[PDB]
């Protein structure tokens, strides 16, 4: 028995950050994340304000902002309470525990106090999410393990990916779910958010391999699409994203009967 | 047979920064990699001066330097280069190749720009690798490939490690070696570097995870030794370094009986 994601909200044992985002998927009726991979603070901002009302979430790339700032952020940050969505930081978190939680407070980018999500690879042992975690519970952060990836040759599949949602079921006052390409787990509390996506087959010339909305989040069980050239090289991206918005959603609703 | 890194340095296969630091590391008697785990860049520089004779390498953390500048890191050159060692940056690249070009080459730190070597978690698939090279290549830049951790729960264990292998080497025109707890290539043009590292018995409370130099370049196999806290906790830093300087020259010296 399915839950929409308005239900999910409520959940019990739902975590802060994503009853948060549950709510306002079902209030704007999107399930889309936008990855926001650009060279300049003028072209985040712009996407972020022109497609924030389609989004859920903006996946932020802040180790290739050549003019980053924290006055950029806060500008971000701006929108998307304006518009309503998340912000997500790229960053791939993926050390001991003891250095994992310097890289997330501190540096330039003190990325802890501006993202409401971060990521995290399991490689390192739990650790990894131990130490991130003494810098996001004060801060009422949330974080997704990266479970599966999208990209040929891939090691994260069989035993890696039960790992992972070990990892995540055990520190689930942080963990909130999963960057994977399919459902993992099967606790309703936990998020999966899916990259490589697009509507037409492909992949790219490194690797990156895709799969549509209707797949991810209809049959193989997702709850969010993270699409960043499908949108940001189209002509139009406006309509680009509300085309991902509603193959994502209908997905969604279809999956939900 | 076991080779000194000298003759190690004029192998047929052998990669030119991997010949330079193997050269250096022979003529200087040493094989310590200071991880400099420090948040402002005068300590950073100060160390890099200080220690700058008995290491062949500093690996830099930019990500957590709170003052980092491209000045900076000009800087840290000018002693890298008059004290010879090599410089390593710390971020773990574990993205799709066609992000990880844009991590290592942009955004405010240009990485690519100043560090001599990097690493990549395989995770992702060989893309990793073939995107970091599109950038490294021409510079002459060389990838170490995560293929164990130090950290209590590791993934990279197994099949993981072998993958890993398996990759640097087929890429063996940019991979340069490994971060590993042991010898894992029998290949002698590939470098062994280690993490985990402390004369004394221990761990932090984080998931870290100490052998000793004599334990990982002797009989483990390795080449390198990463020692951070070992050595940036001590009072005296300079002495620290000695200590595992020829600890783990010794060590090396050993194997070649
Ligand atoms: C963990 C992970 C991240 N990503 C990231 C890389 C890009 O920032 C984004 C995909 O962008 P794209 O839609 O332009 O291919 O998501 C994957 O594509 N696959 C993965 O498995
Ligand atoms: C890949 C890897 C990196 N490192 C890094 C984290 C720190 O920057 C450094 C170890 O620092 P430490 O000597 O203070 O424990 O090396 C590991 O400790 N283990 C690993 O397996």
């Amino acid at each position: 028995m399915e839950l929409s994601f308005g239900a999910r909200a409520e959940l019990p044992r739902i975590h802060p950050v994503a009853s948060k985002l549950l709510r306002l998927m079902q209030k704007k009726e999107t399930n889309l994340c936008l990855s926001a991979d650009v060279s300049l603070a003028r072209e985040l901002l712009q996407l972020a304000d022109a497609l924030g009302p389609s989004i859920c979430m903006l996946k932020t790339h802040v180790d290739i902002l050549n003019d980053f700032t924290l006055d950029v952020m806060k500008e971000l940050i701006t929108l998307a309470k304006c518009h309503e969505f998340l912000i997500f930081e790229d960053r791939k978190f993926a050390d001991i525990g003891n250095t994992v939680k310097k890289q997330y407070e501190g540096g330039i980018f003190k990325i802890a106090s501006w993202a409401d999500l971060v990521n995290a690879h399991v490689v390192p042992g739990s650790g990894v999410v131990k130490g991130l975690q003494e810098v996001g519970l004060p801060l009422h952060r949330g974080c997704l393990l990266i479970a599966e990836m999208s990209s040929t040759g891939s090691l994260a599949t069989g035993d890696y990916t039960r790992a992972a949602v070990r990892m995540a079921e055990e520190h689930s006052e942080f963990v909130v779910g999963f960057i994977s390409g399919s459902r993992v787990s099967m606790k309703p509390e936990f998020l999966h958010l899916t990259p490589g996506v697009q509507l037409e087959a492909g992949g790219d010339n490194l690797g990156q391999q895709y799969n549509s909305p209707q797949e991810v989040i209809g049959k193989r069980g997702s709850d969010i699409i993270i699409v960043g050239r499908g949108i940001i090289s189209a002509a139009d991206r406006l309509e680009a994203a509300e085309m991902y918005r509603k193959a994502a959603w209908e997905a969604y609703l279809s999956r939900l009967g």
